């Protein structure tokens, strides 16, 4: 008789001096209930609802299966403080890792059974900040990763198609009317996604879609360094699942997936 | 100032919104712009854009709300069962319960819109004029019944398969027959051209929509000011002419909200 209805709720928390503000969603359960936690990372200038109701359609149909889940805008994204201008892939992994932290702390969250979800540039963010936190996750969920980022600024002089090359010229690197600054570009040096990821050894599900423009061998890359992964290509998915049917199916495998990792272990 | 997070209840759908609210002394209200998302955004609108607009109106002592609509982003309510009346009922029912808000200064209020979020405001505009001081459009998708009813396509796809389909598929959310059914209740610009308030319309030239739309709306807007946009696209979706959505958009509000 003890119980509360499923609650969607905002929060906030403070990183590196900005504030990273998210969403939210609890299952229904008893008071002092505490639930397994998917803590979800969007993609490059995204947003925590990720594309066309992505992130929002997932957290749902995992709140409606109890488990939990939370998603923030990182810094520089949308409602979070900071400006595009100063974002760095490295501090988007430093608040990656501090959010674990953070989500950790509250109070409806199951320390022992909380994962990562990951879409496009996310998902390289999850597997990198999994490799550095590795004890702190039951397992790791990468949609559509954008693993191909450094090899397509850095030697391919290209972000998303556009030519980099114009950066120092231009002062910028113009995205959809943001301004993406040169400490983005000079950051990127920093960064191993494979030699850091493979050091998470839970069990990992990557699913790809056979329409995405980034190239599948960097998801069999990942699974050479996995030690228990699982890759699942969606024939005709996309890269970020914008057809009712692969919509359909990445939330459903998504959902089998921190069923087993999360719910029956 | 500070970024709060607003709720209510339209139609038995939680509306879940974002309220940006001035610096200002306790008990303090605030001229107020609620702003409207287009068809299938959400609440941040694409690329930070109304986000970035919030806060600027927040700086400068005009508080900011802005709303998921139902069916849309964090709000209740399947994509499937979306019909552009409801926006419009939503959005009037959002005029009357965002001047119900303590910070909200409900005679100083106006309207911003984004592509047919700007169409819903200027039927709503249109509908409740005596509630709103001023009008700002962008972008308006006021094409969008020619191009449904008449060219049978939407944003370029077609829509002569929802019968047999059952739906609509708009990038991977179920748009139902419900919205196709209602489309033939919505009058644009007979509901428009009521509104005599103080109306901005900022059009870029690389909008895929056609200008005339733009111009139709100033034909029947007693004090309208419409800007072009030199190479301003939809979206506002390059570093200057987000600059200059921006800088319009607020020189509009601080002359209608600020100093009237």
């Amino acid at each position: 008789n003890l119980y509360f209805q499923s609650m969607i709720k905002f929060v906030t928390t403070e990183i590196n001096g900005l504030t990273l503000r998210g969403t939210a969603h609890v299952p229904d359960g008893e008071p002092g209930q505490q639930f397994p936690t998917v803590l979800m990372f969007h993609g490059f200038g995204a947003v925590r609802d990720e594309g066309f109701r992505l992130f929002i359609q997932m957290s749902n149909r995992l709140m409606e299966n109890g488990i939990a889940a939370v998603r923030f805008d990182f810094g520089c994204h949308g409602e979070s403080d900071g400006e595009f201008e100063d974002f760095t892939f490295s501090q988007e992994l430093n608040e990656g890792s501090a959010l674990i932290d953070a989500v950790k702390s509250m109070s409806f969250v199951d320390s022992t059974k909380f994962s990562l979800l990951g879409e496009s540039l996310g998902s390289v963010a999850a597997s990198i900040v999994a490799g550095k936190r590795s004890t702190e996750l039951t397992s790791l969920c990468m949609w559509s990763p954008a693993a191909s980022f450094l090899d397509e600024i850095l030697n391919d002089h290209t972000l998303q198609g556009k030519t980099v090359d114009n950066v120092e010229k231009d002062g910028y690197f113009d995205f959809y009317g943001l301004k993406l600054g040169k400490a983005f570009f000079d950051d990127l040096k920093n960064i191993n996604i494979f030699d850091n990821a493979k050091k998470y050894q839970g069990p990992v599900k990557i699913v790809y879609g056979t329409n995405d423009f980034i190239p599948e061998k960097y998801s069999h890359k990942y699974m050479d360094g996995y030690e228990n992964g699982e890759l699942v290509i969606v024939q005709d998915g996309d890269h970020g699942w914008q057809s009712v049917p692969s919509r359909k199916r990445i939330l459903d495998e998504t959902m089998k997936f921190f069923r087993k990792t999360l719910l029956e272990a």
